[PDB]
């Protein structure tokens, strides 16, 4: 279960930023084998320019593009365990995963900071603040607590008022409150849908790097505003 989730809302993430380079990726697990796209991304997420790719289609030149990926995020800090380029170019969609977790994690959690609170615990403070005048609202992690879709509700209603008839929304209706919530962020936050309603009230504890990846989403989109 843990690896549908990511699947879907990594590749929508990923989308997200690589729509500002002109083009997307549909399977997660292949769209980034030789390197080019993933370069890419690490490009536009980073305002840096990376070293050049690989002229040639042999199964070295991916080889050397991925590396290029690697070193790059190694170079940011990020400690590579296990990641090996020759893994993510046979293909591999667990240690892509991972790569691409590692990715999110430094480039758009890692640096955020509340209240002397940094990364995770930076964003889960954040997602309290915003959320603590909504009573049916309870954030306390990032998986449960998301679950009936009240959390993400309050978390745009606190910001954006106009945007949600908070008052009319039910803790028994859960999809709904989740649907409510990603159109609205997608309609009016260009914020691109990350999440399957259906898998988050279904599994009893939803994934929460997929979940932070698409929360993390309102804080840079709140931040700026």
């Amino acid at each position: 279960a843990w690896e549908k989730q990511q699947r879907k809302t990594f590749t929508a993430w990923c989308n997200s930023h690589l729509r500002k380079a002109g083009t997307q990726i549909e399977n997660i697990e292949e769209d980034f084998r030789n390197g080019l796209k993933l370069m890419l991304l690490l490009e536009v997420i980073s305002g840096e320019r990376l070293p050049r790719p690989d002229k040639g289609k042999m199964r070295f030149h991916k080889i050397a593009n991925v590396n290029k990926a690697l070193d790059f995020i190694a170079s940011k800090g990020v400690k590579l365990v296990s990641i090996g380029a020759e893994e993510i170019v046979d293909g591999n969609l667990k240690m892509t995963l991972g790569m691409i977790w590692t990715i999110i994690l430094r480039f758009a959690i890692q640096d955020i900071s509340v209240e002397e609170t940094s990364a995770k615990e930076g964003l889960l403070l954040w997602c309290q603040r915003k959320t603590a005048p909504y009573r049916n609202v309870n954030v306390q992690n990032f998986h449960t607590s998301w679950k009936d879709g009240l959390a993400l509700c309050a978390l745009i209603h606190r910001h954006r008022p106009d945007l949600i008839d908070y008052a009319k929304l039910r803790k028994d209706d859960p999809i709904g409150n989740l649907n409510t919530a990603f159109e609205v962020a997608e309609k009016y936050l260009d914020i691109p849908k990350m999440l399957d309603a259906e898998d988050i009230v279904n599994t009893p504890k939803p994934d929460e790097k997929a979940i932070m990846t698409y929360v993390s989403c309102f804080y840079h989109a709140f931040a700026g505003a």
